[PDB]
């Protein structure tokens, strides 16, 4: 049977420098993330799940009282692995590729799409994510924030990109500078590579 | 009218080293704490609640979804300076006064109450916090475990005392390892003088 892996990250440790640090990506990939994965196994294990794909599991467990500790792991282990393909190295700014037409279309501008995606990714109360989503392959763009763990799948929506606003992956470099966090992912962080690969229902980057 | 305040931390700003650091205590109350009092006074200036008490504050806006973020920040700081004043330079440890045999009446002992607390701790998945609660003052006594801003009063429960589990409560001194924290907590920081007091609907503690 398959199991659930750690994909690496898609770029070296000092690559996100000096935007998100060598340090929180140790902690935040090869600890955080790297549980969630371990739990979801240790969950499965000898049960109707193992062997079912990430997505699969999600699916089967949204939801589910009796099976959200599963949900919890699964989908955690999707968002932080969707997030890791959202930057890159030199990323950032306006958008590039098919995307920055459909965002002006759907916000009217960059502007106003990293306005709203930066209020989404602020007012987030707790721990979540602020989401870039479509509501099928190429279909139409819509922002959502979501708590804990839960993820666009678990609401029939295509994510095409995403930012952890859980504490840990931005205090080692931020402290309780949410917004800073915020501005720096917009401005240097943002792969639309990737964004786009997703929204086009393509496969890209490091998942496995 | 009164105005909502920042209470001073119970102690200096070393006095629960090695267990919270100096740095935690700025960030976590010199900032977090003192941005949930500034975002309160800010809702409620000029409105029906302005010269209210946090407690009555909280009455106005539990379970009113038009009212979250005067409810999360009022919740947020009663909740923070609860706990400020469950930690004592020299705490934790078994109990002394009458919530020894109170703890060993609810839950058999001592070390059964400290596990239980320890799990709901360790298991509060997202932000939040663990409790030690009475149903009235002098009463019967449970441990709960709340998501975010929501807190014991808003249940109709007596606080007798709590962590915070947020990650940036321990990320700056455990990173990820929350359990040590947790552990840490029991067996270092609890202040039973300011537990016994809550559990008697006694005045205590540095709460303005
Ligand atoms: C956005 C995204 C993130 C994923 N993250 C993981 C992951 O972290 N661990 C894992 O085992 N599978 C993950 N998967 C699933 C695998 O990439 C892959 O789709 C699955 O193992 C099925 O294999 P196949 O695509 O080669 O048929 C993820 C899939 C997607 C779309
Ligand atoms: C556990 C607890 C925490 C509190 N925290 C604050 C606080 O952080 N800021 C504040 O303005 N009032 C806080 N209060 C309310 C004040 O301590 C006080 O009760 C209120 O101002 C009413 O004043 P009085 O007790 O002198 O009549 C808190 C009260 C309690 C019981
Ligand atoms: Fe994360
Ligand atoms: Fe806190």
């Amino acid at each position: 049977m398959t199991t659930i892996t750690l994909p690496a990250l898609p770029y070296g440790y000092e690559d996100l420098a000096p935007h998100i640090s060598k340090e929180t990506l140790e902690y935040h990939h090869d600890k955080h993330h790297n549980t969630y994965v371990v739990n979801l196994n240790n969950l499965i294990a000898g049960t109707d799940l193992e062997g079912k794909t990430l997505e699969e599991i999600i699916k089967a467990s949204v939801g589910d009282a009796s099976k959200a500790g599963i949900f919890n792991n699964a989908a955690q282990v999707w968002n932080h692995t969707f997030y890791w393909n959202c930057m890159a190295k030199n990323g950032g700014g306006k958008a590039t590729g098919a995307l920055a037409a459909k965002i002006d279309e759907a916000f009217g501008s960059y502007e106003k799409f990293a306005e709203e995606f930066a209020a989404a990714a602020t007012t987030q109360f707790g721990s979540g994510w602020a989401w870039l989503v479509a509501d099928e392959v190429n279909g139409k763009l819509s922002i959502m924030k979501t708590s804990n763990a839960d993820t666009p799948l678990a609401h029939g929506k295509v994510a095409v990109l995403t930012i952890d606003v859980w504490e840990h992956a931005y205090y080692i470099d931020f402290r309780n500078a949410r917004p800073k966090y915020i501005s720096t992912f917009l401005e240097s962080l943002v792969n639309w590579d990737y964004a786009n690969a997703k929204y086009a229902g393509q496969e890209a980057g490091v998942e496995k």
